[PDB]
């Protein structure tokens, strides 16, 4: 299942996502398990917390961090959770966290898939209280959880982004 | 996953559907990819509008239009997408779309199944609100989506749906 | 997708369940097909009655119905169908069904995966009200399917759980 | 509010029903107190069992267990707890529990307001599946609370339930 | 309870709405009775079509069609039935109908109460596919209502809608 | 309807609660308004987080802060906004914020109301789990509102939660 869905249609601005969290779900955490081709529940988020916008990553990638690229997916109504949708690059969000630098790419459906986010051109475009909530999420979700942290640094944009994305592809393929 | 389900038991009275999208969903149109094994978000419905059945189609068959057989299947309480479920045919509203002269069967499970939709004989046993509903959504749901457009030519019975899975089977093994 | 799911990474006492019916999910009765790698729909549940506890097998079982040993998981939200979630024992429901002596598995998720259930070590910590709301659910779900039938005989502990997956282990593997 | 709302527009046969409990509503039954204006929570049902249809009763009527005459309304979409629906009866199940002898009506709304329940005329055309539904339902929910019971004697139709509404609707008047 | 709402704080640009369909609620219009002081359901919409926004009126308002004057509120999570929400106009939907004249007002919340839609100062900021979704939606939704029909004529601005508040609230008073 | 509910039937220990907030409902505060007898949006949360259990107040009460006496009420479902429920007190919350020194009381239902959570004595029954859910909620629920604040100061038991009671019950009264 998972294993074989392409990075991309056109790396590194035409990628796919594989959706564990879709937006506003109960507070469970989900991770895509490539060698049982299943989710799995990874953990119960100790706050409470849900995430404000859907969660996934790029298949076919490995970051920094010994995991897949993380992307977050903005749609008018939730994903299916385990479906890919065909996305394009808006920014990212830089942190720190216990498993080291961590980045956080936003993203949104292609303009065919969804033309409701087509006036979505980068991270600047997105509303001020949406930002505001993703990174209020991120800073709060992990505080009942024993050494975890997380530090925001800050928002990059699309450039930023699309290096995240050539470096996955490169480090995963060895 | 699912390009190993077969068309059916007992072809073309007993077959077994795909479920992509559930009754009353959010208006998301999903579409499973044989060669990924997963659910593929196709797109966003532009006028918003649910389906207001179940919505899938019969593994291992190819209809004219390039595509597998689709299905409506009717039932008590949405199913889950990417399910399967054992089904009998109702009839089909025949249609002509974009991709060509189309066709939609409309079944239900099978009796052991669902034993709430066991009376359900045929098309004609099926409440002209929701007959009117299905032509209704199929008439207006693309209305939002340039170059695209249907119109809906009328109901058929058992008889022809049969024609089209046993058509469908055929046409798929070359 | 469900066939190559290990049983446990430390069995008995530490397991895996794929969930094939959310708590409180409507009355829909799915099972994982291992041919097919999908959910099917079993059946429609004649009563309307729904499971109070997430319910599921563990894989790379074969328990004396012919089937996987089943396995009850309480947590604090509902779990989505066709995921997997590492567990641990807190006892059994003894039951005899139409298909023969039956038993059903409690059990909650690793301590790392729900620490809101940590504290429950066995069956006797598991609320009274929700140990009767489960015993009167296997007592009447069948109400309404002829043939069928559920006399529950009583609750057991951890070793006797441990005993039904060390069993069920073993007969799948000849 | 509630106090205020008239038994019907036409009585027996054109009555309305303030609906308390939404058909497959969380196990939560509320009740109208017509001193206060609110719904009030009445108990958490012991079972866990859900009403599979909306719940609720006639205003101004007084039935011989000291509450008014109460009312299972048949619906395609659940109704709002406090809302009012313009019904007209199909028949009734009588049964008898511990505040003495009880009825339910069943019904649906006023034709105008549910085209979809029209060709409903009586209780024989209410599906029998939904029938075994809501007669196992009421044998069965009380089932986990102490010194209550309920004794199901069979349906009757809708002469009965004409007599149930104006014997209401006399006694409420003194 | 509705009777007593007064019109708003600073008429005709500070007003309250009482909410009567939330956003994406299941086809069912309710409508308030201030006789009442409750929801009635007064249809199921035939179509099964579902509010694109929250919909709801003006209290003491009494418009050239005989009732108050209606609004869509747009919010970024569904507002509850018989809530009130001070509110502010961005435009107006104008329509013919069988009842006359019909137009519908476009608002969004206070900025204090949704910072959310803060940057929404008119109709013209509202995203073009949702400005399209709600001209579908009444162009459609009554299509299965013998009798019944909605030719829309376009959007105007934020004057128009304080024309139509301030009238509504002189026609009331006599 | 909220101006004439009783505080209680046995004050401090038997008191009601009228619902505004249900637990895990979506990030909308609703506030009863006593003049107009209806839920009024107060406003959308800034951080999107959900109230982990259902909030209300005690009616014909006022706090130190010029509002009624605020009240958690622990349930396995959520309660309907706008209800109302018999209850009795864990303990409290005590914390301060922008309207100057404030208390959150922790309650569950009466025991015959909710038969589940009669093991619930005090708030060291409470789960650690939960009370840490509650804390974090308060603590960062408003931090993308300007000029608001909470520092929670610690739970306090039965006692004090019988005092805030008494205490605000005369303080309405004059
Ligand atoms: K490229
Ligand atoms: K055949
Ligand atoms: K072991
Ligand atoms: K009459
Ligand atoms: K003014
Ligand atoms: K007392
Ligand atoms: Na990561
Ligand atoms: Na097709
Ligand atoms: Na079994
Ligand atoms: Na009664
Ligand atoms: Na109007
Ligand atoms: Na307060």
């Amino acid at each position: 299942s998972f294993s074989n869905v392409p990075a991309g249609k056109d790396l590194p601005q035409d990628f796919n996502v594989i959706i564990e969290i879709p937006a506003q779900s109960e507070p469970v955490k989900y991770e895509a398990d490539k060698a049982l081709g299943l989710l799995v529940v990874d953990r119960f988020i100790g706050t409470g917390m849900r995430y404000p916008v859907n969660y996934g990553f790029i298949p076919q990638t490995l970051s920094g961090d010994g995991d897949p690229v993380d992307v977050l997916v903005i749609t008018p109504f939730p994903l299916l959770a385990g479906s890919v949708v065909r996305a394009r690059a808006l920014g990212m969000l830089k942190m720190t966290d216990e498993s080291g630098v961590d980045a956080k790419l936003v993203a949104v459906p292609h303009d065919k898939v969804c033309p409701m986010t087509a006036n979505l051109k980068s991270i600047d475009d997105v509303p001020a209280y949406l930002k505001d909530q993703i990174k209020h999420f991120f800073e709060q979700y992990k505080a009942l959880e024993k050494g975890k942290w997380v530090k925001v640094e800050g928002w990059d944009g699309i450039d930023a982004a699309h290096k995240e994305i050539t470096d996955g592809v490169a480090n995963f393929k060895k």
